[PDB]
């Protein structure tokens, strides 16, 4: 009932070497090597266990909370929160404050955000695009029109005028180098007095300082009269099931929260999809793209981008399908739980790896080609914003920003990859993208 | 028109060493060598200018927390009070839950009050002073009889059927034992994983989700029984809004730490005082003022019918006070009698030094509760202006309760030939521990 062990071949790290030097490779090789799609592997002591069969993703996804913890496996991430916020929080507030956001996420809060984003997005393409051919590094320019475009659809015209993208992004960037995961297998690595601490805290003070200045100036502002939502206003306005209304440092939490899981993820997902679409061995499908953009008007609308771009969204879903940024999602077992054939001990983490899962030969056949026109041949195996308790909330504003993106920028350009082949992943980040190095791309404007 | 800085002899580390060897004696000294009340030392190379001539007090109680600001030099107490919360937050803010804090505790809220400590004392002392005899530390039983009645005053009959004084006094000391008082003048401490840094956040965690099942138990069953926390989730800002629980949270512990320590600190002191030979005629006057009362005491008798018992706790407070420090930071230039305290020292008022300047206070190190102030404004004990304590009358009110139901039915002997020395290495300094044990004897 207990899973295969993979043999440890190297005393105390176990098999952290040959994973993080190839997660895919090993991971395969596990699989076969074990004539299993469910295994054990060892990591700096720690029993990982991995659901890497797809039919067994409900045995992931579905179970709760109290059986399947996220609390311990992503406390690394108290930086991103704060203290006691997300995952910190015991779980029916933990559910509270990621439901406020979610809600603050919903299709019914975009009915301004298409412009608001293709206004950022030619904004940023008139300022650094405006020759007539150029080389940029397209990882970067498009990380940085996502986080760009994020802040114009989440924060008022207030918030911006005290807190601009920039500005936001820098106090981010600060925030997110104090993250450590490799703290999810060495938590004694959140105890080290690290530099990189005293920057986070710094950052996470000023922020909260600067929206608590806002906070008050709206409130002034009420009193002589009273109009315009955001982000912020909607979290400010969440009451708990007790009486109470959220904290300045929960609200903040949840938007440095929002921001971080936005500003990858997406990024990565309209990077892959443009080096893809550019590729000559896609034609075809660039071609699919403009004949879907063709006979849009200059500045899209709601109906433009969420009804009618169903080939762009599979471009997206397929370059998360074929290169997940988010590499393995884990829990830390509670109880023992049935999964396949097999029984997983208390104790356990627990991950399934969209990475993995993603290239299984039954579900995907020719798993490294890119192609939208596919679909998942067993049902559920295509994990890229996960499922169950735990869903990706933001699947669609994400999405919704890939897809303006990708039709902004198709219509006005055309791309060439400075290489032959499709950037390789790198996966050394903790949201993995393709190389940075190799990201580089001549954009060319359109006669 | 600077204040004269003593002599600094230890690169890098200043007078740290010669301070917390000797808090009063170097202090002392420095008075001496400059003739000045005011001086400025160093410690790990941050500016401190004392204030420690009681004639000019008032320079540094008076002035509002824009020219000193409490804030800067109090942030080590995040542990206690959460993030953003009390010295965290911008001055209005803060200024504003003190004073809920401060409603809380005024003397109306108090009807209850005595026949509940003292229900506890009692119960504490017929399970645990329960012989005709009995050797016992003094402080930690002070500490258990301190804790125990501030819970069942402060906390409705609900909230302690999940959290005992027991468990309350676990989840503070886990709080506690993540503040780090050196981050006054490392201020880089505050933002450090240290080993013991995530204690106060799993117990801080675990009160907030206790309380958040208290309250929606208690808005179930609402379609008598007002308390700290109904008082507190009653509030509104001076804006729109009500205190969220992690507010509310950090008021409650901020308020039960405060008066944890030094009132457990100053019982035991008066207890200590009390028991002692060469103190006998304090303690028949004390018994004297006991003796007039019924066995059942009420508000008015300890408030405002025991002005002995209350000489006593202060004159404890006189000699050896639990904060022996107090500062601010200065934001602007203040005159300190002659002198400018230039901006961004440290400046302190240091009740120690002051309860033990001689023109103020001959002999100060007799403990004389018969003894006044002979400067106006000399004594300190519980801070003054802007910032004067807002608990001092609960503070009192549970000393004093301790003070007279205990010596009505038991004397004591110190074990040892003098008052206990004070340890000045905790941050609110109370008697050595153990210098504190004791021989409790039951009466006739
Ligand atoms: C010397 C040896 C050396 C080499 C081997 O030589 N070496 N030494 C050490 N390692 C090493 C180091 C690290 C690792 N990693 C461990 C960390 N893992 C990891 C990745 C992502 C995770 O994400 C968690 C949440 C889930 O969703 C997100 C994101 N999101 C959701 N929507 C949009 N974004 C989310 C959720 C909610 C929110 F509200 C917000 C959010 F963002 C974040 C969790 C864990 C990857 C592997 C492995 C090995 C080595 O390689
Ligand atoms: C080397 C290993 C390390 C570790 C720790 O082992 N370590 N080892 C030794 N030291 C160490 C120890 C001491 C010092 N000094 C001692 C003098 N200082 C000091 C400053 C401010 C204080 O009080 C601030 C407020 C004022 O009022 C209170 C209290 N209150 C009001 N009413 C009733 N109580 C208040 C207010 C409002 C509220 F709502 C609540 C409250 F409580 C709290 C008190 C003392 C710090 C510097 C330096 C270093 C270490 O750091
Ligand atoms: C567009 C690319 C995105 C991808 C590929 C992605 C992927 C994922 C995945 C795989 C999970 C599962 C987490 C787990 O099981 O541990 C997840 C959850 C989550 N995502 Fe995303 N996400 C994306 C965009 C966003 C955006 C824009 C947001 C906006 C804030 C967001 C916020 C979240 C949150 C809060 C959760 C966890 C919710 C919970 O624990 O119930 N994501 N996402
Ligand atoms: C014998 C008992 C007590 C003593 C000796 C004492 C002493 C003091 C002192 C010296 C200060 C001045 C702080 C400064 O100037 O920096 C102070 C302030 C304060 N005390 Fe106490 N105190 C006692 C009891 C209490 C209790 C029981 C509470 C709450 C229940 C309390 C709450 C406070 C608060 C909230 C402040 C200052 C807030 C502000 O900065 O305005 N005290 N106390």
């Amino acid at each position: 009932t207990d899973p295969p062990v993979y043999p440890v071949t190297v005393p105390i790290l176990g098999h952290i070497i040959q994973f993080g030097k190839s997660p895919l490779g090993f991971m395969q090789e596990c699989k076969r090597q074990l004539k299993s799609g469910i295994f054990t592997i060892n990591i700096v002591g720690k029993r990982v266990t991995i659901v890497g069969d797809p039919h067994e993703h409900s045995r992931f996804f579905l179970p709760r909370n109290e059986v399947l913890s996220p609390r311990e496996v992503y406390s690394f991430m108290v930086p991103v929160f704060g203290e006691g916020v997300a995952y910190a929080a015991p779980y029916p507030r933990m559910r509270e404050q990621l439901n406020f956001l979610a809600e603050e996420l919903t299709i019914a809060k975009f009915q301004n955000f298409v412009p608001a984003i293709q206004h950022e997005v030619r904004k940023f393409m008139a300022a650094n695009w405006d020759k007539d051919e150029g080389e940029i590094n397209l990882l970067e320019d498009c990380s940085t029109m996502i986080i760009n475009t994020a802040c114009q659809c989440l924060f008022g015209e207030d918030l911006r005028k005290r807190l601009d993208a920039r500005r936001f992004a820098q106090l981010l960037a600060k925030m997110e180098s104090s993250l450590i995961p490799a703290a999810v297998f060495l938590p004694i690595l959140l105890k080290l007095p690290l530099p990189q601490s005293a920057r986070c805290h710094e950052a996470r003070t000023e922020l909260q300082k600067i929206l608590s200045e806002i906070i008050i100036a709206r409130k002034a502002a009420a009193v002589n009269k009273s109009s315009t939502s955001d982000l912020l206003s909607g979290l400010l306005s969440a009451v708990y099931r007790d009486g109470t209304p959220m904290s300045l440092h929960e609200v903040c939490g949840m938007i440095v929260a929002a921001m971080f899981a936005g500003q990858h993820t997406s990024s990565i997902t309209t990077t892959w999809s443009m080096l893809h679409l550019m590729h000559p061995a896609n034609v075809k499908h660039l071609e699919a793209l403009r004949k879907e953009i063709e006979e849009f008007p200059a500045q899209l609308n709601y109906n433009n981008v969420m009804d009618e771009m169903p080939f762009a969204e599979r471009c997206a879903r397929e370059s998360i399908r074929r290169d997940p940024p988010l590499l393995m999602l884990m829990r830390k077992v509670m109880a023992d739980v049935k999964v396949g054939s097999y029984v997983v001990p208390k104790g356990d983490i627990i991950a399934c790896s969209p990475l993995l899962s993603h290239h299984d030969e039954e579900a995907f056949p020719e798993p490294r080609r890119w192609d939208p026109e596919r679909d998942e041949k067993v049902e559920g195996a295509f994990i890229g914003f996960g499922a169950g308790v735990h869903k990706c909330i933001g699947q669609k504003f994400g999405l919704l920003q890939v897809k303006t993106i990708l039709a902004t920028a198709f219509r006005s350009y055309d791309f060439q990859l400075l290489r032959d082949e499709v950037p390789d992943p790198d996966y050394h980040t903790m949201v993995v993208g393709p190389t940075a190095s190799q990201c580089r791309v001549k954009y060319i404007r359109r006669k």
